[PDB]
């Protein structure tokens, strides 16, 4: 299994549905390596659950806590974690307003090396319960022998991505960190590093961070042959007045970029009322109307949720993926995992006559490249070579009755799974 791509485990399906799953608690499992310390980047923390997930044995290992948290939220989690001697909190900057702190990853030292975990989960209970999500574990990376002279570095240059991922939040607990992974071996990975920072980003810089940092790559390492781009996501920036703006123009010119129809993938009122938690999975899917109102246009790209493959069309999602699958959706040209939501805030917005990328937050995700492997294309597995697409293809259009799920007006015509309504106040 070449890609290492996993769903999270839900509760309430066929076990048979789970076979391939994975739940906090086995990813830090003592199978996994011998733990010494960790370090937790997230947006939203429960730190009591999150303790809990870590095995007895490893429960009073350090652990750092990257956050964006700040005045009353920041006490509140720094009270979360007072009782634990063990974790220490890093508060990334966040300079620019209405940016989030939204990476998910784990990276976990152990005495016999080292894991790199890039997934789409917040640190809390619900988040690993019934929702699809996604995961990338990386492979054990060795010490890198205590007398040799070796970079430790891929194909695909993740170590030196990631050290810069970690260097642009300037912070003394995560520069402890950067030496860690100095002192391990990642040739072994074969996936691309994408993400965001908050930043006003000019001339080459433009290329390090967001949906430039995607075309660079796109460009670089993907082969040109109608093929349409898929998007996938539970949070909607605002997008602008119309298609062009924005949407269609620089974030879609940079999608299907390589060496046409947009697909996006957003849950109904339906899909959320007939979940396996109800209305509730609305909590976790924040399109406000006020965002929603500036843009019906957009709702016209809306595709259901739609997972039979994986047994998951009930599990709402709070993965996020883009892909460029072939005209027939038999094949893709790339995927990719990520924190990163449909919003300028988190993908970046061209400002002073296109000669500044503006992004708002920290996003993380791993692209799969097929050059990567070796290959031209990846088959799409159409049951969850050939890449495990989480979801059903091709993507399912909104009915006439179909509405978005807005997360702040009131639902109360009909029941949900539970017998609830919703009514937000
Ligand atoms: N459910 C908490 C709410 O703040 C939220 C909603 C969506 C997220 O991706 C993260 C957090
Ligand atoms: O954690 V948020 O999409």
């Amino acid at each position: 299994n070449p890609f290492q791509f996993y769903l999270t485990r839900v509760s309430g399906v066929k076990p048979k549905y789970n076979s391939g799953a994975l739940h906090i608690k086995d990813i830090l499992s003592p199978l996994f390596g011998t733990l010494v310390s960790s370090a937790q980047f997230n947006y939203c923390f429960d730190v009591d659950w999150l303790v809990k997930q870590y095995p007895p044995e490893f429960r009073k290992k350090p652990i750092l806590l990257v956050h964006g948290d700040k005045r009353e939220a920041k006490a509140h989690l720094h009270a979360q974690a007072k009782p634990y001697e063990n974790i220490s909190l890093c508060q990334a900057k966040l300079d620019i307003a209405f940016g989030t702190h939204h990476t998910k990853m784990m990276l976990l030292l152990y005495e016999e090396g080292l894991r790199v975990v890039i997934h789409t989960s917040n640190l809390i209970h619900a988040d690993w319960h019934q929702k699809t999500q996604g995961i990338w574990l990386s492979p054990l990376y060795p010490r890198i022998a205590d007398g040799t002279h070796k970079s430790g570095e891929s194909p695909t240059h993740f170590k030196a991505n990631l050290i810069s991922y970690l260097t642009a939040y300037n912070a003394p607990s995560l520069k402890e960190w950067i030496d860690v992974i100095h002192k391990h071996d990642l040739s072994e990975t074969n996936v691309y590093l994408i993400g965001s920072t908050p930043g006003r980003f000019q001339g080459s810089q433009k290329d390090n961070w967001g949906h430039f940092r995607l075309k660079k790559l796109l460009k670089d390492h993907a082969s040109s042959m109608s093929w349409p781009v898929v998007g996938q996501f539970s949070s909607v920036g605002s997008l602008g007045a119309d298609e062009s703006k924005w949407l269609c123009s620089e974030f879609k010119e940079s999608m299907l970029t390589l060496g046409v129809p947009l697909y996006l993938i957003y849950p109904s009122v339906e899909n959320v009322r007939t979940s396996l938690e109800g209305y509730p999975a609305g909590g976790s899917l924040p399109y406000s109307i006020q965002t929603a109102e500036k843009q019906n246009w957009l709702h016209s790209y809306f595709h259901k949720w739609s997972a039979e493959t994986s047994g998951r069309s009930n599990a709402m999602p709070h993965i996020k993926t883009y892909m460029r699958p072939s005209p027939d959706f038999s094949k893709i040209a790339w995927f990719l995992v990520t924190s990163a939501n449909l919003s300028k805030a988190a993908w970046g917005a061209l400002e002073k006559n296109g000669t500044q990328l503006m992004i708002r937050s920290y996003e993380l995700g791993v692209l799969f490249l097929p050059s990567a492997l070796g290959l031209d294309s990846f088959k799409v597995k159409q049951k969850f070579a050939t890449f495990p697409v989480p979801y059903d293809l091709p993507p399912e259009l909104y009915g006439s009755k179909d509405r978005p799920w807005i997360w702040n007006i009131p639902y109360v015509k009909a029941p949900d799974t539970h017998g609830n309504m919703w009514v937000p106040s």
